[PDB]
């Protein structure tokens, strides 16, 4: 069938949930790759059949195959471990995955999520051989989901009308642009005026929002639901070329004043991949910023080789 | 059951586009009410069946019988005809239906679509005598609806990631703020100033925008489908408590330096009804455009008593 | 974009309402043709701007002009008139029809709504060339819509958990087939036994869904939003291949001891569109209907040449 | 809010997915409830973000506290182990749980999921006193959909419109009925009869259903995504007013010539809860299997007193 082929090279926490939304959605076929053996057939029985109960129709398969990447259209990365320690490691992961993607499927979208993200997005991009256009890291998405959510519930209005954008890079080094954010349209700024939410109370929202995996963690969780459905948002902007803004890692190319590397930023995804890459016109103060999230990513990029 | 009673006072070209989307939603029983014998058990009973292929299950029936609106949930009036002539007119049948919502379902939420709708909103709020929190009119969902998409066809970006605020009154004296057009939660200007989009395109889109019933019209159509879809998400945001930002027709008790009138603003529809009413920080150059609006729809309240 | 494109050749009632579900569930781009000047344009602005509304991004354009046909995917015929004096004369609509879709989309997906449906699916059959699996008629889904529906609310169940077998034609002659009605999979019969529903209800249900069309009619209405929605459940199980079993008028090839006609009968519609031909195994009894139902196609068949 | 309250006593594997799905759906308001301390916030936490990602608001949040049962209008209970061994301890979770519910909820609507099910459920009935009507367990929703499933993907058609009929007891004694399966609404014979599908393929399938929690379990993975679907296509029918027609565990007043305990069988779940109880018209043979299932269910009963 013309029906999508969506490979995930990775079948752990995030691996589970997108199969689940993608039969949710009916967004196409799954294949659950993963080097463990067996896990990934399970995971695709127990998710196959929620078909039934979704009125989908979805074939969710496993595979401990690479060669399963062949005609594939999206491919989602997840595959790796989780310090520096870890990057010279994570790297010949990504290594041996886009020698199977340049050699299975070239034309195929590629949206990286392992971390980081920032890094690893631009390792694959180089070893797959994929255009610059069809590769995206998850990271935006997900960070503005947070903002997002947080500054809504104190607002008491929908999530979703408010937005953000956080650039740069994921982790640590984000860049929280509070000149950027806008409720039902209108400037946040406008909210601090009236005294409905003060700058106190979003600072502690910014640090919130910047810390939030790491809250996770300390509550004896991980973060993997909000991560795959931000995915999946990227990933269906992609195959319904819905021309969505999603903030992800892409190439630069003298964007922000900056080159041959990946960062965090508001692009265009649809049928053509990244359709437009949108530069925001900072002030030096966020540009400042930016410079530091783009120096800790060489930073890491350098300690992989 | 607990689900929602939805009577549509008018069952002409928008009463049967929302019977099809509520059903298609699943929002709740619909009741198309009119006064043109017969024709809206017809369009209830060819709806009806759609429950079938939509997995839905909300009664749809007819109704000539003003009484029908005992218990109803939400009330959606688009009941009139279409000059100044026919506001004593239009306002004879709000008064009318005023009567009946109070007798019949005070507690009811109202939306009024009836135009002129500023004007007709506040009819019906003095005679149906429910709390101001309780009613709207159809006027800046829609109108923005336009503004947005006209914008996305040209920057190529999904339509709903265009924001944009019109407020001051539905019609003529509609005003858009070319201020607060946002794209992907991006000042548009950022959009001019790349030479994405100029200043003499938005200018033409924003006379587009304002004049478009009237360019359908001249097209040998009607406007009724977008009105129907944002009456819906109106609806919608009041049934499931999603607490959208819309903009809608409501009562102004000081916001822009107005009272004791209805007029289009940023509102917060949630299961309260009208939870907020954001009032936009307009320049002066603005806050001219808005007394125009309300200008206009006092004199045509004078006009019908 | 690999975005679908959809094209309705006629953008009458019917027209009005595909085009608002497609955008509703972002199946495609939309082309409403027709031959009435400049209406289409009117009705594809109006519906254009639900896609804010939607969450959407399916262009919806009009169309003047046959060549729009032009690389569509889905073709859905519409256009006609509405007696037997009518047949030479739709005959030759769908004759014009046929000519430009052979010419401008021969691999198009074709769906014929116009009436006489299975007299007329043929005739865009042969005159077209498109092959067998590549064109169906409405029928079955609307007419069982109504008999699922009238059953459910006797039965006070979800109306998408009664299933049942409309064959042979669409119109007077259809065959209703109580052997064949199942509730959440059980049958029928074990509910008349039970004195849930009696064989009395059940022959004043058969009789009203023959003659729905005629009930709306005389209701001061017309049957436009049913007919919509199950044209688009079959044209969604073309383009997300979702195999769904739909009963619809088809190239008939012996089965039933039929040839050489098309006549109403369960398929498989997926990604190759009619991927498999159902035949019920009718006994001596259904099968002396299933005649007389060809019997009337064969009969308006000739009277149009 | 008229929002409902849904709260998760148990929030495990299948605890994350009901959260996920019922945001995806914008349901009502999540409480995850559990024992072990922290994480239940720690998973409302991420799954909070998908509101943003969704277009939903649905308030999620962590609870180690029975109390925050308060109010609740669904409730689904997935807390236990996992031999007879566990029965008087899990008896004994079910019987605090039950206190609870009687203090905090007893209005509430309660689906059972904790193993075994049949047994569990009735447990809990007697010790929260909530009416008949409103508490069923999870089994016959989930064991069905992977006999549909699988005979869909032999005969290539959408996996909803197979239906099939498993009662009894959830687990090793489930009564599969071969002459209850249809095929888009159409006897299975017909299609053993083509030739499409043969008895000794079907019965190869049945024992797979029979063993498929044990077949992911040996693949190294565990079942939680479809029970987790299921149970939320029950939540669904309850607080939508669908009136689906869902095998579920149910009390036994006299059907199948069985009293005083709960077995699996169709029910239609709307507003009431369950508002009917479908008793199929077994041949003796199926009846025979009916009493095995019963008589197990009754076996684990007394181990736990
Ligand atoms: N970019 C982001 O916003 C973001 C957010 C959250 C997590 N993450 C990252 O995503 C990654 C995974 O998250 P998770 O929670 O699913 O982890 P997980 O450990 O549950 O899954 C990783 C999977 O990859 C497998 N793996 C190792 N080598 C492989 C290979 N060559 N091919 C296929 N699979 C291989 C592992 O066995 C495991 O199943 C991590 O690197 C994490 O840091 C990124
Ligand atoms: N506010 C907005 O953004 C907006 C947009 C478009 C149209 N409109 C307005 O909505 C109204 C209707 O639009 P339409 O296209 O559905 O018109 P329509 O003529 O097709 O429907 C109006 C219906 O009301 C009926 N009616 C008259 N008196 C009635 C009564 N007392 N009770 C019930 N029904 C009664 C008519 O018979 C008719 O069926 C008009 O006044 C129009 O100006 C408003
Ligand atoms: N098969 C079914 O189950 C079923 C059910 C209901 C109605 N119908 C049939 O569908 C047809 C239309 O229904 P409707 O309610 O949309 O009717 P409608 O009159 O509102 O629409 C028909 C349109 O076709 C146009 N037309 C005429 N010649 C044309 C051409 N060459 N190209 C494009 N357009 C042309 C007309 O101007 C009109 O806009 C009728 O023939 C009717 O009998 C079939
Ligand atoms: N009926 C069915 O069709 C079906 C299908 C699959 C699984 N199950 C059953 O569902 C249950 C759980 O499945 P899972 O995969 O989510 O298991 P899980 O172990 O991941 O979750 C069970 C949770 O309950 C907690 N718990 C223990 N006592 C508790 C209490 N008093 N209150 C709240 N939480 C408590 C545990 O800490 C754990 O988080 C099992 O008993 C299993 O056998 C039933
Ligand atoms: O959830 C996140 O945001 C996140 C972010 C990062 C960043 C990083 O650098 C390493 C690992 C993780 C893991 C995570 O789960
Ligand atoms: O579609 C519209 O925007 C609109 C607006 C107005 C305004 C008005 O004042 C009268 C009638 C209409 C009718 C309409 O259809
Ligand atoms: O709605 C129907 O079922 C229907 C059926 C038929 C059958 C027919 O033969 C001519 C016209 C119509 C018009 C209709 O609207
Ligand atoms: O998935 C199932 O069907 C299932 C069934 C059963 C039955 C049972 O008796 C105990 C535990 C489980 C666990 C499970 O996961």
């Amino acid at each position: 069938a013309p029906k999508a082929k969506i490979v995930l090279v990775g079948s752990g926490m995030i691996g589970g949930v997108m199969a689940t939304l993608i039969v949710q959605k009916n967004l196409g076929d799954v294949v659950l790759f993963d080097i463990v053996k067996n896990m990934p057939h399970g995971k695709a029985l127990d998710t196959s059949h929620t078909n039934v109960m979704a009125y989908s129709n979805c074939k969710v398969s496993g595979s401990n195959t690479y060669d399963d990447l062949a005609g594939a259209d999206v491919v989602i990365v997840t595959a790796g471990f989780t310090r520096d320690d870890l990057l010279p490691l994570n790297n010949k992961i990504m290594i041996e995955i886009g020698g199977h993607i340049k050699k299975n499927c070239p034309n195929a979208f590629i949206i990286v999520v392992t971390n980081p993200v920032d890094v690893m997005v631009q390792l694959l991009h180089q070893h797959s051989g994929v255009p610059k256009n069809k590769i995206i890291g998850l990271g935006g998405v997900l960070d503005t989901s947070r903002l997002k959510y947080y500054i809504s519930q104190k607002l008491n209005v929908c999530p979703r009308d408010v937005n953000a954008h956080i650039v740069g890079a994921h982790g640590n080094k984000m860049v929280l642009l509070k000149r950027y954010i806008t409720v039902g349209g209108i400037p946040l700024q406008e909210f601090i005026n009236n005294k409905l939410i003060s700058d106190a109370e979003l600072e502690a929202i910014f640090d919130r929002t910047v810390n939030t995996a790491l809250e996770i963690v300390n509550l004896h969780a991980s973060p993997y639901v909000a991560p795959a459905a931000a995915i999946i948002e990227m990933a269906e902007s992609y195959l319904k070329d819905l021309k969505k803004v999603l903030i992800c890692s892409t190439l630069l190319e003298g964007q922000y004043g900056h080159s041959d590397i990946f960062g965090g930023t508001p692009v265009v995804l649809g049928a053509n991949g990244v359709e437009q890459v949108i530069e925001l016109q900072l002030n030096s103060e966020e540009k400042a910023k930016f410079d530091e999230a783009i120096a800790e990513t060489k930073r890491m990029k350098a300690l992989a080789h």
